[PDB]
């Protein structure tokens, strides 16, 4: 049958000490709630009902493009009340899964298992086994079915030893949710309407509740503060790193690797310690990434080595290129095959043709550079004190001597040669040599201090 | 009643294989003994008696400003002998706490609990429970009181199973210390005067010894070598990081964060992996620190982003500034609000006014730069081959073209414009444009190799 | 008696998803098999028989200089078959130890113990105790001798609880190997000739099999994939770091330290977090290495501080030098005592004499620089558009003003002074001052946009 999701996301998250609401804090660069939305989508959810409240404005701005039903809860009166806000939108004959925006690690595979276990007109309850279950509601099984969730304060001595505990994550049909949510009271020490009470109500109705255990305890773990969030982060990164390792990526130390987005990789890729991969990154075969590198939204071709402490964003790098160490590629940097970019070099919104080298102490911006060019140490593209900054066009087989300024807009044609220390303002023709004529004063017998 | 401390700090620390004495090795940038002195002070210690010996010269030079009584022990004849060196200075009716300079993690809270437990004319003994207590003196409790510390070699089979062990940290009144220390012998396999023996002597005198357990085992842990020291370091950093996380600082990975000093922070601060914070650092609200940064003695205003691999020392940065990546701020760097400092830029002992940008491959030293200036790529402040280096003064709304040298002492007035590739030696007036007149040789039909 | 080794190295390593064969994947920069070869050599092995097969070409190119007997196995028919390939080369009266190229952490000390335990005409079997021994062959001891290795599928209930397990690593005499290997069959579910069967055959012959337990479980651990390899890496680095710590090297965090080669060190050396030491590195007394540094094949003298994010290769640095932060030393960089190299500086194949400073935004290549020189910010050595790049020779006590290009081949004699912004093409004489004569256009009342 069909499926829709409810995600509880209304919390203030006081103990985060933040201007953000609780579920917008990021794990691997992505709000916690976004992980849960994505998981709900990948399960095949037809609708995703997002129960929100605190930080409403920020929720709407941060998640504006999410395919969710925005259900604004004016007061937090308990989890059952929250789910009930979405209930008018439940189809009677679809399944509904209830998830929490502050528990981002829940997997599709566990949730498929949960949904699969749900008996007709009944409930599948996600449980977890804890070594110290103190404080949590104990699962009571009779004849394979959950007959009660006994809270800490009610449990007898033997019940307290039960390690299996309620997570609050559950699946039932829309009709059953509508029926049972209407029967939830708030007669308890907290005066709240608890979703937990559906298990009792199902049992009252001679409907079956089946427990499904989460394989990994961390999967169902939520974060109430940034210490807990950091723990989820570490768990998440280690899981990501382990997957890549088993796919054949050499990650020198998986404890010092961060992926904040998606990585596409070839074979024999090597990633040294303290690399951060952000956004959408694609690495070809035999790419080597040295220590300290940051790659954000880049495509790297086969056989590229990126040497240590290089930072790349919104860039493309052709096969057999060599980058770094201490290289900076800014958005729109496009390096062709067999190119060389060296230390203390910055390339912004420029194309660099096959075989060209830019190896030291250089800024190239808003430029086209052709094939087999030699861009000397200290070369700088610049503009007049004007408005909008213009383009520098360098053809093929050009030599630009060290510490030369190229003043845009300017064109240097194929095969041109430019002496060291030159200021280029006028276009340079094909096979034109331009050398600066210096005037020097020479003083003999100048004794230094 | 009053309190004073004795700190045992005389050890050579042979297994550190160092020219330093044992307690001067640092944890979080601070000698181990300094941690203990600070803790003693924060407890309200009136006097702190520092028992020192090996590396006496280095102790005195490294700890010259510490408010301690310098008690020079000419030979190490045991812990009781060490404490006895300070005993003539004990007030009869003050409490004395005995601490060890090679155990820096002991907390004020544990020591307050210890002092609180001390019975009149008796002793409060700090103990710890160990999973493998082999080798350590077993605590024997009879009717809530410590009646004996039974050493490994004396313990019977059931005593050996006791997990509670003596730490040597203890509190008693000054009169009692003076009395009992005089009765300590050295009739044992090591021929040493052990402070441990005070428990027996107290029990001989019908005085009460009460045990107080340390909550955290690591708290009472000492370091005899650099492997053990590294373990204390890691424990200490994790404790610091956890505190910051619970205060609402987002630390992406607390295992890759180091604080070596003090951090003051606002809300919504984010610190990426491999950041080191040294000395006194203050961060405002919504400061973001990218990977690899080092901040030593800096103040950073609200809404500043520091991008990766930036190194800052003895610097001030105004609100909404943007620094990095690959930026270097050296002592005396003062950046106003809304400033921009970019890659491969070094700023030393200079002020940079509101809105100004220094974005590439630049050295600014001993300079004043006003508001809304544009300092081009490759610009360098420099001096004559002289003595003492002089100041470069740049006014407001100045454009300095790329690869220009500013030769101090020189002044560039408001609104001036300087062309690329210029050498500025003479003062530039308000609204003065200075452009270098180049001479070039152009050779047509120059065929490159 | 004499000893030779057999190393099994023929595997494809399918689950590495690599073009390399299994044993060429590196641990600490060295192929797994190379670790094992070195260990075999350090044991005093007379011959080392390398059984290889998959990736034969790559084995031969990657290990071309190894002192091994190359034994090419045309098909993998089991471990006994592999060892039998080398058997014609066994001396009857030498010991043979069998090792696996995919288990690089095995120690000399464990293998000496194993060899020592071997009874005359018998076998010493290396075993390990596992907490979950499921799937592995259980060691059955009767009267101190191994009488059987019972596999998972054959073991009775009590045998399954045995934690001691077969590793496949074993020692016997050459004659005994030749005899028993000829009696190994392949009558089993896998149809393979298992070396394991020698234990049964020895027991058939009334020969003694003695078990020797590995002290460290990880020692005998192999890697079938890159996840397992990463675990071996971490274990290996932690062991290396711990050894250095106990020798008196201050490693701030041993979990963020990598050694890929050999380190020679003096006393009071301090290494901050995220340092990588590669090849052969020698550090003198009181060397301080800041965070993020990479040192490959370098010699560093006493009292040198290398500041953060410096990268050094094939370089020598004299005592009391100061390097970094953001410094790059490329092969052939030789810095004398008391030199200074600063941020965004690159030195390649150059010698720099005592007391000289190169502190900012500079490239020095193919150069000799004498003592007490001052190389200004922005200085660049360069060449003509020619063939082969030539040498720049700078004498003693030379001042080179900022943003000066030195165009090789050129010589600047002792005591010369060069103004800022100069292009040096002609040799500069002793005590010669060279200053560039600039032409400037000054335009008053130029109002900026
Ligand atoms: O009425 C509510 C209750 C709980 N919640 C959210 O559900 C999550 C779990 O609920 P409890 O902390 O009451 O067990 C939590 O993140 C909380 O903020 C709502 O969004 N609305
Ligand atoms: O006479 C002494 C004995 C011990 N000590 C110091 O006290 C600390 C603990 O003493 P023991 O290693 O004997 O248990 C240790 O750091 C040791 O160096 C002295 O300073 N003087
Ligand atoms: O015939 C063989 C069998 C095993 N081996 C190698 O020996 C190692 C251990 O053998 P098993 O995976 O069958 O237990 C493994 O690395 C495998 O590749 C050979 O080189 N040749
Ligand atoms: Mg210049
Ligand atoms: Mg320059």
């Amino acid at each position: 049958k069909a499926l829709s999701a409810v995600i509880l996301a209304a919390g203030k998250g006081t103990r985060m000490y933040s201007d953000l609401p609780k579920v917008l804090h990021t794990i691997a660069g992505k709000p916690m709630v976004k992980h849960v939305i994505d998981t709900a989508h990948q399960l095949g959810s037809e609708n995703i009902h997002l129960i929100y409240g605190h930080g409403g404005d920020l929720m709407r701005t941060h998640l504006a493009n999410e395919q969710v039903n925005w259900v604004l809860q004016t007061e937090q009166l308990g989890t059952a009340h929250a789910v009930q806000q979405a209930a008018p939108f439940f189809k009677d004959n679809e399944n509904i899964v209830v998830l929490y925006g502050d528990a981002p690690l829940i997997t599709k595979e566990t949730l498929e298992k949960l949904i699969e276990a749900k008996p007709e007109n009944g409930i599948a309850l996600l449980t977890v086994n804890l070594d110290n279950p103190t404080g949590y509601g104990r699962i009571i099984r009779e004849n394979g079915n959950v007959v009660a969730i006994v809270e800490q304060k009610d449990a007898n001595a033997e019940q307290l030893n039960i390690k299996e505990v309620n997570t609050g994550v559950m699946v039932s049909d829309g009709a059953s949710f509508k029926k049972w949510l209407a029967r939830v009271g708030n007669n308890n020490a907290q005066g709240e309407y608890y979703l937990t009470d559906l298990i009792a109500l199902a049992n009252q109705d001679n409907c079956q509740v089946v427990a499904v255990q989460a394989t990994d305890v961390m999967e169902v773990e939520g974060a109430n503060n940034r210490l807990q969030l950091a723990a989820l982060e570490r768990y998440f990164q280690n899981k990501q790193a382990s997957k890549l390792l088993l796919e054949g990526v050499m990650i020198y130390d998986p404890a010092r690797f961060d992926l904040r987005g998606t990585l596409e990789h070839g074979k024999d890729v090597e990633i040294d310690v303290n690399v951060i991969i952000e956004g959408n990154v694609k690495l070809g075969d035999r790419v080597k990434i040295g220590t300290g590198c940051v790659l954000k939204n880049v495509v790297i071709g086969n056989d590229v080595e990126i040497k240590p402490y290089s930072v790349l964003e919104d860039s493309i790098v052709g096969e057999k290129a060599a980058i770094g160490p201490f290289s900076r590629l800014r958005p729109g940097a496009e390096l062709a095959a067999e190119t060389h970019v060296g230390n203390f070099v910055e390339i912004k919104k420029s194309t660099v043709g096959k075989g060209s080298k830019v190896n030291h102490l250089t800024y190239v911006g808003d430029s086209e550079i052709g094939s087999n060019c030699n861009i000397g140490a200290g070369v700088i593209t610049c503009n007049y004190d004007g408005a909008n900054k213009f383009k520098t066009i360098i053809g093929d087989d050009v030599f630009v001597g060290s510490d030369t300024q190229l003043v845009a807009p300017v064109k240097v044609a194929n095969g041109a040669t430019i002496g060291a220390g030159t200021t280029i303002t006028r276009d340079v023709g094909e096979n034109e040599l331009v050398i600066t004529r210096v005037a020097q004063r020479h003083i003999q017998g100048w004794q230094r201090p």
